[PDB]
C-alpha cells in the first residue's frame, strides 16, 4: 500500500526521483521552462549535473516526508503551506502540481511493481486541494 510505497521509493530515492522527474518533463515539455539549466539536455546528460541529482533527491525527500505525515492520503495543512511559501514555487499554480501527479501515477502504473497507484492519485488530489486552500492560484 501507500506506506510500503514510501519505503520502496525511499530505498532507492535518487533513482526513483530522477526517473519520475524525467517522466514529468518528458510528458509535459513546457514545464522544463521553469528549470533553465535543464534546457537542451537528454535524460542521460541530466544524470551527471550535480544540481540535477541533488535537486531531485531533495524534492522527493520532502514529498516523502509530506506523504509519511499524511493520514489516509490527506496531507497536513502545514505541509501544503510550506510548499506554497517556498520562493522556488512563487510562479506556480495548482495545475503544475496536477501535472506532476499525473506523471507520477502514470509512472507507477507502467512500472512492473505493485505501487498503490490509486492512493498516490488520491494523495495528489488531496495535496492540490490543500495547496489551493493555502492560497496557491
Ligand atoms: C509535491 C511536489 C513538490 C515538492 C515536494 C517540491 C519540493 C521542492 C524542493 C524541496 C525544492 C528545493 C530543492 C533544492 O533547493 O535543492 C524545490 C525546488 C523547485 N521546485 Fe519544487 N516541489 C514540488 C513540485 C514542483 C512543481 C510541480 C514544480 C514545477 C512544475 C516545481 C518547481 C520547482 C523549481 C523551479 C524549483 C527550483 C529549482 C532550482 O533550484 O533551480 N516544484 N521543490
Ligand atoms: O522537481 C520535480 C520533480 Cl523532482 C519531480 C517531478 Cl514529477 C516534478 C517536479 Cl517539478
Amino acid at each position: 500500500g501507500f506506506k510500503q510505497d514510501i519505503a520502496t521509493i525511499r530505498g532507492d530515492l535518487r533513482t526513483y526521483a530522477q526517473d519520475i522527474f524525467l517522466a514529468f518533463l518528458n510528458k509535459y515539455p513546457d514545464e522544463r521552462r521553469y528549470f533553465k539549466n535543464y534546457v537542451g539536455k537528454s535524460d542521460q546528460e541530466l544524470k551527471s549535473m550535480a544540481k540535477f541529482g541533488d535537486h531531485t533527491e531533495k524534492v522527493f525527500n520532502l514529498m516523502m516526508e509530506v506523504a509519511d505525515r499524511a493520514t489516509d492520503c490527506v496531507p497536513l495543512a502545514s505541509d501544503a503551506n510550506t510548499l506554497v511559501q517556498m520562493k522556488q514555487h512563487s510562479s506556480l499554480t495548482t495545475g503544475n502540481f496536477e501535472k506532476f501527479f499525473v506523471a507520477l501515477v502514470e509512472y507507477m502504473r507502467a512500472s512492473g511493481q505493485s505501487f498503490d497507484s490509486q492512493s498516490w492519485d488520491r494523495f495528489g488530489k488531496n495535496l492540490v486541494s490543500a495547496l489551493s486552500s493555502a492560497g496557491m492560484k
